[PDB]
């Protein structure tokens, strides 16, 4: 049904630039600094939020646990499982999504509706709702990523929101600190460490704290979590270990049960990206929808499909000509002093929330009769 496969394999490596790139700007905001097409993967920052939804059946299944400690746990493994994914892409860059640019996944599938837009690029932002039968997930993210020497830290910033439709629960939790090692070189490989702290606004009755241990590379505690779910009195009740890419298991004493395990790679995978099967999915497009997506959508943007397509040369012929492009309407925009407003989220205290515009709007064709920002 849906492709298992990319039209061209990804390179075996075009690295190069990026020995001086980051060799000369050490310690500086990486997003201000461009970088070749080359070393990109032909997803986006919208779609990398999309593939935190991956194993979104465990909120599916804590959708119908009456007890709330139950639901704490399984919403926990959710909250690690949105790591699983980066253990093979070790070091890869996705798409800097352009101003206004959105992405959007239709899964009848996992019974989801999921999507996005690029609210900001001057720091670049990455705003996310995903609506479904059995819950709400959505979020809002901005990064201040570094690159050290030897080693990149990725530092995202804006916590990450689920609701339940049965039970009333609203979950928050913050994000962690990730680390790349050997970038320029050797064995490169992403570390996640940082503590995850799970409140559920609405109920009182328990919280939830996920360590991600940090380690030498050949350690048997590298890619450990170390987590506990505690009452309202401090005291815990279950635990968590395991490693983030690989198992999870609850329990620690008296018995234990595995609550979540990492989805087999395609056979082959090395050869397109190291990308999961799900992400293989999400910058393909099918016939039909075609008509229902607005044209501001991802799998419309030009250089990225073409990266996909293995066309190096007329892929970066098209984001330097997007770039220019992006510049110039923020120059337009701001001769006229005039703030941006994204088009499906509005800025609520701090964070960027659905305005509850985007699928009803994609009703029968209904994107047809309006007109959007051209972005290419
Ligand atoms: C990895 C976690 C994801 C975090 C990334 C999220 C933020 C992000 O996309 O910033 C991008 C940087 C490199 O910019 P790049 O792709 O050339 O995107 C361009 C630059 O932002 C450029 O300054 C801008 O010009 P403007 O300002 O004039 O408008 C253009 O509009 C953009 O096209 O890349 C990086 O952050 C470095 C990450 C390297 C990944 C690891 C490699 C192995």
């Amino acid at each position: 049904r849906r492709r298992t496969s990319l039209p061209a394999p990804s390179p075996s490596s075009s690295n190069i630039s990026l020995w001086n790139i980051l060799r000369n700007n050490i310690g500086k905001d990486l997003s201000k600094v461009a970088m070749p097409v080359e070393l990109n993967e032909p997803l986006n920052t919208l779609q990398r939020l999309c593939e935190e939804l991956e194993y979104s059946e465990l909120l599916d299944k804590a959708a119908q646990i009456p007890s709330p400690l139950e639901r704490m746990v399984y919403v926990a493994a959710f909250a690690i499982s949105a790591y699983a994914s980066s253990y093979y892409r070790a070091g890869s860059k996705p798409f800097n999504p352009v101003l206004g640019e959105t992405y959007e996944c239709i899964r009848e599938d996992k019974g989801f509706q999921f999507f996005s837009e690029q609210v900001s690029h001057h720091p670049p932002i990455s705003a996310c709702h995903a609506e479904s039968r059995n819950f709400v997930f959505w979020q809002d993210v901005r990064w201040k990523n570094k690159f050290w020497g030897k080693s990149m830290e990725i530092v995202p910033i804006g916590t990450t929101h689920v609701t339940l439709p049965v039970f009333g629960d609203h979950f928050e939790w913050n994000k962690v600190t990730s680390c790349i090692h050997n970038i320029l070189s050797g064995q490169r490989w992403i570390e996640h460490y940082g503590e995850i702290v799970i409140k559920n606004l609405h109920d009182d009755s328990c919280y939830c704290k996920v360590n991600f241990i940090k380690a030498k590379y050949w350690s048997t505690n590298a890619h450990e979590i170390e987590g506990t779910v505690f009452d309202r009195s401090g005291k815990a009740v279950h635990r968590l270990f395991g490693k983030w890419h690989e198992s999870i298991y609850c329990g620690g004493g008296s018995s234990s049960a595995c609550v979540w395990r990492a989805n087999p790679m395609p056979k082959g995978y090395e050869q397109y990206y190291s990308f999961t099967q799900f992400a293989l999915e999400l910058n393909e497009m099918d016939p039909s929808s075609k008509s229902l997506l607005p044209p501001t959508d991802t799998r419309f943007r030009p250089d990225q499909r073409f990266l996909e397509e293995g066309n190096l040369e007329e892929a970066e012929i098209q984001k330097q000509r997007i770039e220019q492009l992006q510049r110039e309407r923020r120059r337009v925009l701001e001769e006229n002093h005039v703030e941006h407003q994204p088009r499906f989220f509005r800025k609520s205290d701090g964070s960027w929330v659905s305005n509850g515009t985007y699928l009803e709007l994609r009703k029968d064709l209904g994107f047809s009769k309006l007109d959007h920002p051209v972005l290419w």
